[PDB]
């Protein structure tokens, strides 16, 4: 069936079954792979360097209710890839394992000041604060709801070492420095990477470390947007075209102000299992979710719309991160010091 | 035929024909590829990062006569990969094309001070000096013979803007700075890369650029040494185990003191065609070469030994750089500024 509008129409009517939906999104990702892989390393580097150089030239009131977030995501409402040891690891255990991975790779130690940039619902902030009672942990979010959620959770867990800065990170100005800065799956939303990294360095001292985790492709970078008129998916998921997927090594070229100390990647099956867990939990709590959303949304059809958007994101994320057994799209992690 | 000694024995007797020699070296390189490629990007990065971290912990009077060098190499005696536009490009034309490539990518402009580190027989120094009469061009070499050769060539070409520093680059101390620093296929011999790059930065100002060209593997780094007891080749060619082949991206992790601006690779068929041209020219001038070498060598057998070493280097280099149509071993190039 041709035509964006036609596919979008059937999709919203629940007339496209899971199997065909998955098959359709997978073919969309297959075409991005064809766009991204060049025949020789000479050409691959030319293409990658052109993307990086273009980056270096660059310079909604409605928020889902937290009770809905609790019904779709895991216990700490982590909205980033989790780490699954087993086949039977639950989303709650995978959330905790990923928190501990970050603490290990970012070399968190009791006593440090820690800043978590774009902290979301604050799972990582709460984890570090609870495990390391002499750390002072600051979250930074541009969401008032997120701030209020984190502060409430801190109060319930009897944590006294948590604060939250409410700010757009690109506009925030401050003299404060921190021993540790964490940036977990936020960089994909950052429009000016060179400026972002530069600002981060001014919040560091000679003893600080910076840890960044970002969704990536192992070989090439791309904007998350349609290649052609056959791709209904990209523009449905991110209607504002400002999500960038950096290659696993792209940040190596942004060492004006920071210097790399270590670099890892985590296979895409972890992310795939994450989104699959959210999809399954959402499906299980579907009735409850629709009831929670109805008030603030107004119509049963607007509810259906928000649910379709979220569920399709999950189905598409599955196909993207599980491609070739997790060896295409994945998560890259880097550790830096100030330069 | 098993046993290192046995193969080494036949090789020196000219009893191993070209076809079997090539086949044997190619299988040796095949095994290094098996050693170097990991099943997942997560493992490949772990392996690459381990090599880079190990680097960061690390801290002959007999010279061939220039008349011999003239009989084996091209007109400027370039001893680095050349650039072949055609099938019929000669070694002399490929030397010139590669010189012009370096000048373009290093952004050489008339009027600049230029330093060429490990300048060899000074082909690049003489090229820049002749093309850009207002540049002052300094070569640095640890070889007295090379210095004397370059100065003589400068005198014959009526060049007044050439000087040569005789020094071990790792020990050279100086307050002088340069607009442009070039390092062409020298880094593979450098034992302490982090210290090397740091020193280079002290010879730069805020306006300087640094261009590095190095032999590489596209995916992984390795020392040029035997994996196992089946590899007679590595230890025959470099009897001192201190040649490192960095991956194409290894230098990205050495930005403590310099910051990357651009990055390229040149397909390995260019290098392969280079060594093939040297081998063919040596074979053509074989009689003349043996006569030139005899004086300073003393015996016809020591002559035969030096020729076998050089010719086998060429045959092995062919198999290494032409592997998979030049898409394994190749040449990487980087441009940096001071940090
Ligand atoms: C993909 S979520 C990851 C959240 C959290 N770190 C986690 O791992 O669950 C990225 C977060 O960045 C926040 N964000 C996006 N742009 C921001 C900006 N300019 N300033 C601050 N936060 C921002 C979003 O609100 C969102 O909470
Ligand atoms: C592979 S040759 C390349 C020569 C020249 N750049 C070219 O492209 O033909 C590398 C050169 O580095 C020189 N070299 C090696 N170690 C050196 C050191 N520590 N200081 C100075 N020169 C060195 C060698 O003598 C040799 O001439
Ligand atoms: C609507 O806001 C959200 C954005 C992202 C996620 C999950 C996950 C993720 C999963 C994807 O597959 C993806 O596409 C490339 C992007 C992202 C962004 C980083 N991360 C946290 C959850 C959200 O609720
Ligand atoms: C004996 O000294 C020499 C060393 C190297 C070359 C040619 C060429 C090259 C070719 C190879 O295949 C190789 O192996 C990985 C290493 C090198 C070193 C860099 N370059 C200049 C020529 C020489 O005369």
């Amino acid at each position: 069936k041709e035509s964006i509008g036609e596919i979008m129409g059937k999709l919203m009517q629940g007339e496209i079954g899971d199997e065909e939906l998955s098959k359709r999104i997978k073919e969309i990702f297959g075409k991005r792979l064809q766009w991204g892989y060049k025949p020789t390393h000479q050409q691959q580097l030319a293409f990658n360097l052109d993307f990086i150089k273009s980056l270096k030239e660059m310079d909604e009131t409605y928020e889902l209710p937290s009770a809905f977030l609790e019904a779709a995501f895991g216990k700490t409402i982590k909205q980033s890839g989790c780490y699954f040891k087993d086949e039977t690891t639950t989303i709650d255990e995978a959330e905790e394992a990923s928190h501990e991975l970050y603490c290990e790779r970012a070399q968190i130690k009791d006593g440090q000041t820690v800043l978590d940039i774009g902290c979301g619902q604050g799972g990582l902030v709460l984890h570090i604060a609870q495990k390391y009672k002499n750390c002072h942990v600051t979250g930074l979010t541009n969401s008032k709801a997120q701030k209020n959620y984190i502060l409430m959770q801190a109060e319930k867990l009897q944590l006294s070492n948590v604060d939250v800065i409410l700010a757009d990170v690109t506009k925030h100005e401050s003299d404060k420095t921190y021993d540790r800065i964490l940036v977990i799956e936020t960089i994909a939303h950052m429009k000016n990477i060179q400026l972002f990294m530069k600002k981060l360095s001014t919040w560091m001292t000679e003893d600080s470390l910076l840890f960044v985790d970002h969704i990536c492709h192992k070989t090439f970078s791309h904007h998350f947007e349609a290649i052609d008129e056959d791709d209904w998916y990209s523009g449905f998921i991110f209607p504002k075209g400002c999500v960038t997927i950096l290659s696993a090594s792209a940040l190596l070229y942004f060492q004006d102000d920071v210097t790399i100390l270590d670099h890892w990647v985590v296979n895409g099956m972890h992310m795939a299992r994450s989104v699959d867990a959210w999809r399954k939990k959402l499906d299980k709590n579907m009735e409850l979710a629709r009831e929670i959303l109805l008030p603030g949304l107004g119509s049963k059809e607007a509810v259906n719309g928000v649910i379709t958007h979220i569920r399709t994101f999950c189905m598409g994320g599955y196909e993207q991160f599980s491609y070739n057994n997790g060896e295409e799209w994945m998560v890259a992690q880097m550790l830096f010091k100030k330069k």
